[PDB]
């Protein structure tokens, strides 16, 4: 028994976040959005909001028509009897004491005075057309429930505008949540002289042109009583935009979880930070899930198979992301309820033969969910900035080059240093955007609206935060792929150094007849030393390779006892010879190895090919043609970022992201 | 000609910030604050606000009495003729349409209904008594100008309350700027039954007890027409607190400038970042002054005399602090005007025989100056956090121990690591506090007060920020003194290592008969190496001293040519002997040197004794008894922080701070 509907809401929060995202993605890709008033999802809003030629269409449920007609007939019938009804024969808001019997004239006036927005020139003060399409879809879904008193034919007209991608121009600002912007949809439907629409290629259209292109026949609508109020008195603009925002935010949270694991891989972090006991003992489900996802990536990693504590951006990443995922998930359910709500006033209850006055236009679920989600996005951004900062810092990245520089000459390759500065600027602006909107409520409309939600303004700020998080995710992802390629370079160049030191050691020290403990210790120097600390000038006397090799020969000479006092068996007398032979040979050997790797024929294959995270690397590197960055070529990091950012904004990252987890059974690895 | 008073305001911003602070400090210490209505400074407010037994007294200018009596007589005379006057025979605010001829009864009612604050139990909802004293002083200064229509005897009564440290209890909250809190001063003067005061030792007093202790004779006042409005209708609580805040903020900005220079000293930064050409070419006077002050400290530094680029918290510190100083200075002039303004309504103009209605109670200068100053305080804090972070990090602090650890065993001394975490918590809360208050205005009082300044709320938040900045300054200052002592330890232990290496080198290598290029190169190793990288275990084979000493002997052996092939002149055959003699001798020599330094008899004196910054170190170390922190003793960093924080809060840091600059002539060093 669930009289206040807490139970059905709680049921919607079972199962994993990842399974919800997989469902959202499948829903988004369906060819038809069937609207009945109560099954709209944020992924259907996101799909319809697109203006990218996907071909998705909207169709209205015929099962809804009778209820819609009933309340429309009720309103018309109550005019014929000549009663007194708010928004039908009375004024609006604080001025509702005015009376009139010109019902159609009142609705015409309503749309006129709500057309109070400012467009100016250009598009800077215009609502994005995708958000207008989202608003149109959500408004239809509300009106289909049959409590609003509007003709079904008007909903059919809005549906044609959606399906033919003919979009009314709406002002960006003007709403405290959505009378003013929704009145520009009504104005297009009634052919107001200032009404404008945009066609699929951006052409500005008159209302007559828009009706013709959309396939609306019958001329402009003449609003019947209540129909203007039914069009404008709801939360569709704020909730439609919040839906688009949350669709991307849910995906980006999964991307942040997977990139935390790929980060761990290339950093050679200790995978035990994902151990399920740690997360089980905190009970938080977002943290448990985030750990299990990272553990899944790491359990199928060829880098972990190649393995005092890691720093917090690695080791506390499940604790950090967990509550953000929970907020984004909870916020999604709030918005999904809002886009299926009857946000209108008054409500026509034909069953009780009366209009019910209330406050369902008050968009508080939008403002709250968008403020909370914006703070969650800023936190995901801050972690990404901290991880990126560790990745490019040679003090912390366990042997990767400073700046992830790629070329032979570090003096002419500063790698990701510019990107790192950009990442700080993204993170800083994201922390600014994290401030709430909903604590700035003004007592409005002659103090009739003395609380108001500010939902659309908050959705807009969260939309801006998501865009910045995509800039950060793009830059981080390209950095991770650079690091992957640097680990491949590292393993191959280390193997070449080992082989060269071994061949020289044999040839020079095979006397004093074979110095064998010496050769193995020299090889241990190579195993121990960071390749990128010396490989740009491997035989330099001031770099660690030659210094530690000599130190090893000296250590063996001091332990060589009596044999060291005979020039024929002296290890010390071999040092100058060893160093000369190595200087003559190691440079060209390192160059040949690097050239071979650059030609696609490395001695050791790139281990990423055997990792579960390979689909993301493969997509960035092979599908998108993003290239390894190097000061030896003219290509800038931004040119590579463009490829990933544009693909990300087209949804092309979704498939390789989910592919990286597709064999996960949804449970953590056993701890018993 | 200066008809809008821009010119006289601009004149107040000439001369250096430091000279203004020196004047403020002298003003604060004067024994008598003489009030005439128009010469009050923030330093006089700060001095009077103190409840620390300084003995400062207030006295009222007799020259003010005639104007005060004139407007008080005017109000009484306009009652006798029976006219209509706002706040005298009419209601208040939005209810000013009500009429009455009971003039005294109206003022009694005014104080009753404004007594709408909440104290609860304890002091958490009570205005601090120092801020109440500031408010009382500022209100007298306003009323002395003679435009308010109040009896001079009431001002004399408030003066006795100040001079005898009898303070009415005021609620902390209740004002949008200061009717509600000021009505509790009026309530004490009229003996309201709920009125309470506090004596000098905290005893709660009835109004009768308070009058007796303060020396007010004549019984409770019975307010004459307008007198209640004259007491409560002004900005004295917000501006009084802003004055106290800005007094400390001005001093702390000079402290931040000087600590930036001491930071540069102990970091061995390049002093050229203070070069006047750099700052001259930006024109900003705060930056030019901040550079010249730091340059003055550094020009008299015995550490700079002992000397690719420094990091931003050092090298951009004048650029960073400059605009903060300008904001604090500009904000000070705004508040100094406000505390000398006639913030009251209506104004009695006996010259024109009329009351002038206006808005001078609108405390916008307070809200703006306190919001801007709070952001400036957060910026000074952020720089201090960044400097402290560099100071304790061995990657960045040019040879100081990680954490500024002080004991012989770093495994049992983590120095300032706890303080560093605390500094992040201080900085984080300061950045939170930097948000403004004045963008949260509500339309208030039946929408009569549809804009309001929120000045006191903003002053309170800036007061909290200043307190945190004092926590940060205390912790940083103790860290700087720790670093000073570590540089003293460093120079002495390095000298001992050099002498020991030299004596061993002589004794062991004086054969092959004296290895002289060898000895000088071994000494160059000691000169080059960071003492704190090895001095806890100086003869360890895995530490850099023994490694680089051996490397030097090996390098000389490889250059020794034919003599190296004879065991009698072999340098390589001396290594094991050299290392054994050094291991037998260097440990006890280092210990004797450290013990001698710990006993006050170092071989090399502490160079701080010859620096211009010595007064601050001497005060912290000798006057306050703050001690060098070491894991070898039980004393915690917090115990030492307490000494400095308490002294700082008593103003005891002012004298050594200004002493460090007292020979500065106020100009930068020539660049031509
Ligand atoms: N949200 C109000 C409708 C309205 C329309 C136009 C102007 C002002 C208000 P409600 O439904 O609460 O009357
Ligand atoms: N600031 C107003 C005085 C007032 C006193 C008590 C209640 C409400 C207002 P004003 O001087 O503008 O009338």
């Amino acid at each position: 028994e669930d009289p206040l509907y807490w139970g059905i809401a709680a049921e919607a929060m079972t199962g994993s976040h990842l399974d919800e995202v997989k469902k959202m993605v499948a829903e988004y890709r369906k060819p038809v959005v069937k609207l009945g008033g109560e099954t709209l999802t944020i992924s259907q809003v996101a799909a319809i909001s697109a203006r990218d030629g996907s071909g998705v269409t909207v169709e209205l449920s015929e099962a809804a028509r009778a209820g819609v007609k009933a309340s429309s007939d009720w309103v018309m019938d109550s005019m014929n009897k000549g009663t007194d009804s708010y928004g039908v024969t009375t004024g609006f808001g604080a001025t509702s004491h005015r009376r009139t019997k010109q019902g159609g004239a009142l609705q015409k006036e309503l749309i006129r005075f709500l057309n109070a927005g400012i467009f100016g020139n250009g598009s800077d003060n215009t609502l994005p057309h995708s958000a207008t399409r989202a608003a149109m879809l959500v408004r239809i879904n509300t009106l289909l429930q049959g409590y609003s008193g509007i003709r079904f034919e008007i909903l059919e007209a809005i549906t044609k505008f959606l399906n033919q991608n003919i979009t009314p121009c709406l002002p960006l600002r003007g709403t405290i949540t959505d009378l003013v912007p929704l009145s520009y949809i009504a104005g297009l439907l009634t052919g107001r002289p200032n009404s404008k629409a945009v066609g699929p290629t951006g052409v500005i259209l008159s209302p007559e042109e828009a009706f013709k292109l959309a396939g609306v026949e019958g001329g402009f609508f003449e609003l019947q009583p209540k129909e203007g109020l039914a069009l404008v008195n709801g939360t569709a603009v704020g909730s439609g935009m919040a839906s688009m925002v949350l669709f991307e935010a849910n995906i980006l949270a999964v991307l942040a979880e997977v990139m935390s694991a790929i980060f761990a891989e290339v950093m050679q972090g200790k995978p035990e930070f994902t151990d399920h006991l740690t997360h089980k003992l905190k009970h938080h489900p977002g943290q448990i899930e985030a750990a299990a996802i990272m553990e899944h990536i790491l359990d199928g990693s060829a880098y972990v198979k190649a393995a005092k504590q890691d720093r917090y951006a690695l080791r506390t990443s499940p604790q950090w992301l967990g509550p953000q995922i929970e907020v984004i998930r909870s916020s999604t359910k709030m918005i999904e309820r809002e886009i299926n709500s009857v946000n209108d006033n008054p409500l026509i209850d034909v069953s009780r033969n009366k209009a019910i006055h209330g406050g369902n236009f008050q968009g508080t679920p939008i403002g709250v969910s968008m403020d909370n989600t914006r703070l969650a996005i800023a936190a995901i951004g801050k972690l990404m900035f901290a991880q990126f900062s560790e990745l490019v810092n040679d003090f912390y990245n366990n042997g990767l080059p400073s700046n992830l520089s790629g070329g032979r000459n570090p003096s002419l390759d500063y790698g990701f240093k510019g990107a790192e500065i950009a990442m700080a600027s993204y993170c800083s602006e994201l922390q600014f955007l994290a401030n709430p909107v909903t604590n700035h409520v003004q007592s409005a409309e002659q103090h009739n609206q003395d609380v108001n939600s500010l939902g659309l303004i908050s959705s807009r700020k969260t939309s801006e935060a998501v865009e910045i998080l995509k800039l950060m995710s793009t830059t981080f992802l390209v950095g991770l792929c650079q690091a992957i390629d640097l680990r491949h370079l590292e393993e191959n160049l280390k193997s070449t150094v080992k082989n060269t030191v071994s061949s020289v050691a044999k040839r020079v020290l095979t006397m004093g007849h074979p110095s064998r403990f010496c050769e193995k210790d020299l090889l241990r120097v190579v195993d121990r030393e960071y390749i990128f600390a010396y490989i740009d000038d491997p035989c330099s006397a001031t770099y660690p390779l030659m210094q530690k090799l000599r130190q090893t020969l000296v250590e063996h000479a001091l332990k060589n006892g009596d044999n060291e006092r005979n020039l024929s068996t002296s290890i010390f007398q071999k040092i100058a010879t060893f160093e000369d032979e190595l200087k003559a040979l190691l440079p060209k050997e390192v160059e040949s190895a690097r050239a071979a790797l650059e030609s696609g024929n490395p001695a050791i294959p790139n281990r990423i090919e055997e990792c579960r995270s390979y689909p993301l690397y493969k997509f960035v590197r092979k599908e998108l043609g993003t290239e390894y960055l190097t000061g030896e070529k003219v290509t800038s990091p931004g040119e590579e970022f463009e490829k990933v950012f544009i693909a990300m904004s087209k949804g092309e990252i979704i498939d390789p992201l989910l592919e990286s987890l597709e064999s996960w059974n949804g449970a953590p690895l056993p701890i018993s």
